[PDB]
């Protein structure tokens, strides 16, 4: 038997770094929902794993001229891991190359304000010009854009890919960053999952405004022809079935959450 | 190649007898979400399929002492049918024996009471004993409840198991009837959508309580084996992608609102 080597994202809250992580060593170092997660897929599918954070810190996608995929996706096409354990969102064109279980959590694209921004939905983004709004540069939320067909959001994308200075971020970090900074005059668009997280982090100064514009899951993903597809597919079940899926996400977003 | 053969379960809105259908033949007899579904995922996998209604009227699951399963879940094992396109809920125990697609619709196990019944949750349902509860025979809510290890829905199944005259019910249908029929003393527990939709209908006179119980989705399933896996696999992900099963949702459920 071999140790399954675990790609994984540092996105809060489902992989951060322990405060005392500099005098820990392996997996102990980084706590979070999908630190969680992966100790429990791991016991019940009988494997001793590594944590490892993603090189590029990127979910995946897959450039257009090179056709190399970047990101967690990248690492299980390339056999560099083998197995990602992060909030990884289904997809047809990733599914197409790696597989996914069973969805773990729900979600859904939504939008997030500086609290008092006069936005109550897509239609009204799309409407409007004062307030600036963008995505994660790399991700399934950009796609959702640039692939739509509904008029709201090709709108939406027609703003977007052309806006100057550029409305995409890095990470999610810093499009919360812009959100608290541009009083008012910034909304970004991500997964219900992590507005709902940062709703709950101080300084309680954002908010999720509107319903959400999809309806999708996260997926533990494995390189296709992987000896681990049936039995972490057959672990997510197990896992939601008995509960613990839920108590994951109240531990980690509402239990110690900051804004009363 | 060859007609698929598609089974299939009346459960409104997913399948319904249309008000004609006397007059009408083969799949043309049927409307619904899962008729408009198998629809396009027969056009983007490329079959020609019949619609089938399940022989027994129901669902799924696995006699303890035989090891015999029924339903729709049966009709797949023993080789009756090519595929399932029903609100069919994905479970461990149906995995273990058919395969799933990704799920193309979310839900959660909640309570259905008759307008004006003085209860909120599940927790309230089981600290008492004036109004009867009960599930779905042979299905997923039913199964949930049987093997619960959290305290509220221990307790309901401790009621409901021994309850007598009996609680549990056939169909669908048959539960909302006892409710309307009860004067309060009935709560059902079923699966949000077809709460949600019911509490749309006339005669307007039941509700949705409290939050859902658990989250978990249905999958389009086939048999072991079957060379149509992959390809609806991937339909179901291109039809929730294109935005085609969130206008379906909103075809069968808001624009048939009959409520205001
Ligand atoms: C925890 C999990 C069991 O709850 C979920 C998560 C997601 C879905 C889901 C609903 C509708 C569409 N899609 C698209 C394919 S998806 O991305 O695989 N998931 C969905 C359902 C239930
Ligand atoms: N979960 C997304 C990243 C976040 C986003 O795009 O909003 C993905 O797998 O690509
Ligand atoms: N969707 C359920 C049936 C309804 C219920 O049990 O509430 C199943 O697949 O068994
Ligand atoms: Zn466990
Ligand atoms: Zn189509
Ligand atoms: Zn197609």
């Amino acid at each position: 038997n071999k140790t399954v080597v675990v790609t994984t994202i540092l996105e809060s809250p489902y992989v951060m770094m322990k405060k005392n992580h500099e005098m820990l060593e392996g997996n102990e170092r980084y706590e979070g929902y999908c630190v969680d997660l992966a100790a429990e897929i791991a016991k019940h599918c009988g494997f001793k794993y590594k944590l490892t954070i993603v090189g590029d810190g990127k979910y995946g996608a897959r450039d257009a001229d090179t056709k190399i995929w970047n990101g967690m996706v990248g690492e299980l096409v390339y056999g560099k891991a083998d197995i990602a354990i992060a909030p990884l969102t289904i997809t047809l064109v990733r599914e197409e190359v790696i597989d996914f279980s069973k969805p773990f959590m729900s979600l859904g694209i939504s939008i997030m304000i500086k609290k008092g921004t006069p936005i109550e939905s897509a239609e009204d983004l799309s409407k409007q010009t004062e307030i600036a709004y963008g995505t994660l540069d790399s991700g399934s939320t950009k796609e959702f854009f640039r692939r739509s067909k509904i008029a709201v959001f090709d709108k939406m994308w027609t703003y977007m890919r052309s806006a100057e200075p550029s409305v995409f971020v890095r990470t999610t970090a810093e499009g919360v960053a812009r959100v608290r900074k541009s009083k008012g005059k910034y909304a970004y668009l991500l997964e219900s999952t992590m507005n709902e997280y940062i709703e709950q982090r101080k300084p309680c100064d954002t908010m999720k405004v509107g319903g959400n514009l999809d309806s999708k899951g996260y997926g533990i993903a494995t390189p296709k022809g992987s000896s681990l597809r049936n039995a972490v597919n057959l672990a997510v079940l197990k896992l939601n079935e008995q509960g613990l899926l839920d108590k994951l996400k109240n531990k980690w977003w509402y239990d110690k959450g900051e804004c009363g």
